[PDB]
């Protein structure tokens, strides 16, 4: 169809609109002082949200190239989303402050390929300086504090989180699940977790978590790709007839037998999921066993002479439950016997010993990791159907933001640590001027999200920031109580994975559209 | 002609329009780093200015109703500058502060007699402490002092004030001249001041002064109203014939008459001025004759039967210069001789002891004081043309800002004095809770002159305001270099009258608009 | 009238707008190989110049803020052009320049009066540096050289403005009147100049130099301001029988008798045109007396008891010619007898020997240069009359070149000396990153004369710039031949008068103009 084109300065001129009427909407909710969203819905009540990604999610603009520039920075929320599962408001105010300094920068004659180099550069610098402040959260104390901080103050939720990862290791995994009566629940069973996620958005039965359930499913581990139908057929219908849900764990599952499978979950008829085998190549065959050995199946591979229509109940595996992210599998209580498994962690602890280049030995060891681990179960008790449901909900947020601090620690919250960080910077010099105007750019929008969540209380942003940056280390101000403190022992803390996930798409997004040149769109018509 | 009406709130919003395009005009300009603006001239370049006067006079806005709130607020601004001769722009800033807060306060549906009562309550209690916080400026120390720092640190003009203040006293009058030569004179002669103007604004031959100037004028003294031109036609010609200027002292020049003088004097014809005679009733014959004497005239009183159509330029009395403004007469060396004069001096000196009543003393003393007093000429030497009509233009506003000092005294500039005052109000309450509205809505105003100066240097109104507020005293910030310091020690200061004067002005218009119900005015037809 | 007010951005855009229609038409002509400009008349052909100050006089636009933004850049050419009389377009360049880059950085949030600090300190130092560069102007070789060169390589006329100067000194007084025959004559007259201009441009009877010019005139020595035409009847009706036209020198002729001399030498009935007399205070009185002596007038002072009315043709001085500019008197050829006018010298010299202050001593030696000095006068022979008007032309142009060469030097032409300028100030810096971006643009300017002359040649700006960049000294682009080369050898040089004029009006009107806040004009109604 015929094009609108647009260049230059007309063209920032749509992008900045945009991002403008999308940053402000979102940016309305940061902090404990947020104010509400109302979204309009075609049936009953609005939705009243004080939620980022919801409000984000909704906006789209009539005028095209305004459009195309929400959608673009809308991607800088999905990406941290992705990421860090969290800081997706945080990170839309440093896009809108960096693109709203960077295009007047622009349109006052200075280069757009050096402006967005001064901004990776002190974004570069930023992050190595944000490690260094950062407080770790290594022993079971620690975790448990961060727990219990994110968990709304609820103690018994940071033992919990902190009694997990003592089980299964810091870097273990653990899942939540309903509990059964009144007392919480920890047991380790037989699982494990792998780097792939579902095949199709579609088999998400809980939209609430954005995943997928599955409750005593079978598990097919086919070691090939699934493009026809008519091999699947005689297997789907036997799982039809247990009436227990299907797992698929194939090389790869293409087109034609993916869309058949999200046409007949879609309809209710068969409860089925796929995902990709984990790793590639060699590794990818030892892999898919490891999977067969826990849940008791049998690899479907073509090598031996194998076919899909000549399987069985008996060589699908099994497991109590399964879970599947946007990049994520997780098999909790395979099937699979002990002397099974543990025959095959002791066959893979010999390979390691006859390995003969790292690579190989740190390949296996994860392998060995992951079977021997197992999964930490937390069963969350509570008196009512809707106490608990909300008690999980409050135990998988804690899980996750701990986790998140596990990895990188935390560092103070109120938009204080990029302060910090900003004026460590305040020497940081380019190649050239118009360098060091980017670098000046990304420092200024550094001090945004404090500044924003100071404006949602009804504060003034410039006497907080003044008086902020004037302290030093953990001095910030209570945005909830409205006093100024050290952050850390008022509880109020980020994890450092989630600031610098904020930081760095923002300035990624942000250094695209600053060199931009061209728009392409529909006419309107 | 039919008139547009409106009543409550579609008034108000229209008088806020109203006044915050002259405010916001006018407060640009306010301060060391006052901004420019740019007034448009039918002909040839535009003029450039920082000064708030200025400004206002060319305000006048189409919307009917906006108009009638610009020219009510101007009101204030013209007043301040009758009042103290500075401070118009501070003025407008505070009127524009009480108007904005009160009227968003009635909207709230606040009480507006309530609200004006609260400010009022502020503004009397705000009066009395700056008088409080007020230094005398009584010794000729001191007055050297203001006067130097009104010239821009030229201690010549200091000295020189505090001479004239010496020779003639504090409340003496003092006029400034070209020099003849390089060294500045100083001489006193024969003259006087009397509280009466113009009788229209077209005599003005100075628009820079807004003033009527008249060199070696004969000077028509007439005991009597002037309604017709008939009478003076003889005079008129006489005068004509001299090649002099004529002042014409009367009771009063009425319709007919005035209205000739104004457009004869308009077509370069006779350079003629008309003022009232000082005074009412009795006293006024007695200081008409004072007048008289000082100049070498005669009286022309229809009580002795004598006509004006029987004068000769021999009735007239002379003096070598006068000045008139809106609401001042003075009469620079004046041809009586010493001996009438001194004579006269004499007479009334004996009244004062034969008086018996303190009124008729008081009112005696000032007659004396006037005829025995004289004029302090000062004349600026220089070495060219350029240089002298600059430091003329430098020795008459230093002298007119170290009157005003040794009226009321001196507190600290930069809008400091104000915030002290308003903090030491914090406390200030009324008879109920519209009143408490009120009285801050008056002590908030007094902050927008240091937050308007500072938004001028560009730098932070909430962050300065916040500062200067957390010291005390004299402390507060120079926006000429951008430091704080002490306010007195740096030669910021400002003459308590001119800041006393900006309140009551700015309160007492906005008073009167929060009180406004209905607004009448034409049909735009 | 209502107004429309205008503020910020919004007041800037239209600015800039009317700057650039204005600068655009007026930049064309710059150079050797300016373009013409096409200006209409409402009767016959049209003008066709390359004459930039004829252009901005025609500039005047619709839109009354575009119109303001033109008129205010408009008088940085009319006031170049009243300090050196040349490098109207060059100042037009440099001011388009400057305002140009100036309200971008004002766009791009930098803080106006930063910008403007930084501008006035390159202009600062540029012109100190400008200084270091000029090549004397200082003998009689460098005087016929640059005369030559200003007489489009006419050696004739530069041998004569060699003569001329040596006869009364490179600062003496020198005129040029028409030949009467073939040969060019060279004499001193006694005469005299002194600083003080036309009371009105309407005296001017030739438009061709903006200057009035009187033959045999009687002259009017009054030491008192005239108001009344009555006392100049007598007078005027005296010199109207003897035939001659009459210079008025009084202390001023203000409204009323000014409007006369205007409306009667309008209708040819009397010419008349009237000056102040030179200086202020005492020593005028003593120069009126000094150009009496010249003249063989008498002093009409009302001191003595003299009036206006009577005094007769004997009374009035008289001289062969008097030539009057916007700030210039010049009579040459007084009746004077030599034995007056050497005595009144002699009275003067003992002055001198009897001054005991420096300033009095300077202020006589004045008086005696001049009286003792005389006038040169130029007769320009020819062999027609229209090549002896056309020659005439020509030494008047290279005698006013040649004497801003002898005050301050010459400097590279074709925009060099501002380019070697602008490389030398590279690292200058101010108090603040904005104050830096201000010098930065005034460094930037400063390449656009030679840019602008470059683009009327069909060059590229930028390689050009970028050559004569890379060489030094006098190294420049040679515009009428396209060649690089020494600019000094080429003879392509300006008076450094005429460059630091242009340079200083430039800033000057573009710092107001970048300061500018808000804009008052008339509804367009
Ligand atoms: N008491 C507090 N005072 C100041 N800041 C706080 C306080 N409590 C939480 N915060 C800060 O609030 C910010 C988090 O606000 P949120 O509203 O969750 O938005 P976000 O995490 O940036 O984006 P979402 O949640 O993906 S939408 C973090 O920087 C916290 O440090
Ligand atoms: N260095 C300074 N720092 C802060 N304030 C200053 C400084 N110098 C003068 N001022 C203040 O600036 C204010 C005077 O500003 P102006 O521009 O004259 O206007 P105004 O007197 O209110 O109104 P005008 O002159 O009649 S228009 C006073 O409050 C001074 O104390
Ligand atoms: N051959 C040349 N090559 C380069 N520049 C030259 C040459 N000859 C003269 N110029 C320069 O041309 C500039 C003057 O051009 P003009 O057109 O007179 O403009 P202006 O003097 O800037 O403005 P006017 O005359 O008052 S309109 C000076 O910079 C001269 O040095
Ligand atoms: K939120
Ligand atoms: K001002
Ligand atoms: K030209
Ligand atoms: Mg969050
Ligand atoms: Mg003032
Ligand atoms: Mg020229």
């Amino acid at each position: 169809a015929a094009k609108d084109v647009k260049f230059g300065n007309d063209a920032g001129v749509k992008m900045l609109r945009g991002v403008n009427v999308l940053a402000d909407a979102v940016k309305v909710t940061l902090g404990p002082k947020g104010r509400n969203v109302v979204l309009d819905k075609s049936f009953g009540a609005p939705t009243i949200t004080k939620d980022g990604v919801s409000v984000a999610r909704e906006i789209e603009l009539e005028d095209k190239f305004e459009n195309m520039g929400a959608q673009m920075v809308k991607e800088v929320a999905s990406k941290a989303n992705d990421a860090a599962g969290d800081g997706t408001t945080t990170a839309t105010v440093l896009a809108q402050a960096i693109i709203t300094e960077g295009l007047k920068a622009v349109a006052a004659g200075m280069n757009p390929m050096d402006l967005k180099r001064g901004i990776d550069k002190a974004v570069t610098v930023a992050v190595e300086e944000l490690k260094a402040l950062s407080v770790p959260c290594s022993d079971s104390k620690a975790i448990a504090q961060v727990g219990t901080i994110s968990a709304n103050s609820d103690e018994t939720v940071g033992k919990l989180i902190a009694e997990a990862m003592d089980k299964v290791g810091k870097e273990g995994v653990i899942t939540v699940e309903d509990g059964t009566g009144l007392q919480d629940e920890l047991d380790v069973v037989e699982g494990m977790q792998f780097d792939r996620g579902y095949l199709s958005p579609y088999f998400i039965n809980k939209p609430e978590t954005g995943a997928v359930e599955l409750e005593s499913p079978f598990i097919l581990l086919a070691d090939k790709k699934i493009s026809n139908i008519r091999e699947m057929l005689p297997v789907l219908e036997a799982v039809a007839k247990a009436g227990k849900p299907l797992l698929i764990i194939a090389e790869d599952v293409e087109g034609e037998a993916l869309a058949t499978l999200v046409v007949n979950t879609m309809r209710g008829i068969v409860k089925v999921a796929a995902v990709k085998a984990p790793g590639f190549g060699d590794r990818r065959k030892a892999m898919l066993q490891d999977i067969a050995t826990l849940t008791g199946g049998t690899v479907i591979s073509e090598e031996i002479g194998m076919e899909l229509e000549k399987a069985t109940l008996e060589d699908l595996g099994q497991a109590k439950r399964v879970v599947i992210n946007k990049d994520t599998t997780t098999i909790i209580d395979g099937v699979g016997e002990e002397a099974a498994i543990q025959g095959r962690v002791a066959q893979i602890r010999q390979q390691i010993e006859e390995a003969t280049s790292d690579y190989d030995r740190e390949k296996l060891q994860e392998r060995v990791a992951k079977l021997a681990g197992g999964v930490a179960v937390i069963k969350v008790g509570a008196a009512t159907e809707v106490e608990m449901k909300e008690k999980k909900a409050r135990v998988e947020d804690a899980l996750h933001a701990t986790r998140a601090a596990v990895e990188e620690g935390v560092v103070a919250g109120g938009g204080v640590a990029l302060i910090r960080v900003a004026s460590k910077l305040a020497d940081l010099r380019g190649q050239n001027e118009d360098q060091n105007v980017g670098i000046k750019v990304a420092l200024r929008a550094m001090e945004a999200p404090l500044r924003q969540i100071v404006l949602n209380c009804g504060e003034e942003p410039s006497v907080v920031a003044n008086t902020v940056k004037g302290g030093d280390g953990n001095y910030g101000y209570n945005a909830a109580t409205e006093e100024y403190g050290n952050m850390i022992d008022m509880g109020i803390l980020d994890p450092t994975k989630v600031t610098r996930s904020a930081l760095q798409y923002a300035a990624s997004v942000a250094g695209l559209m600053i060199t931009t040149e061209c728009m392409v769109t529909d006419l309107p018509k």
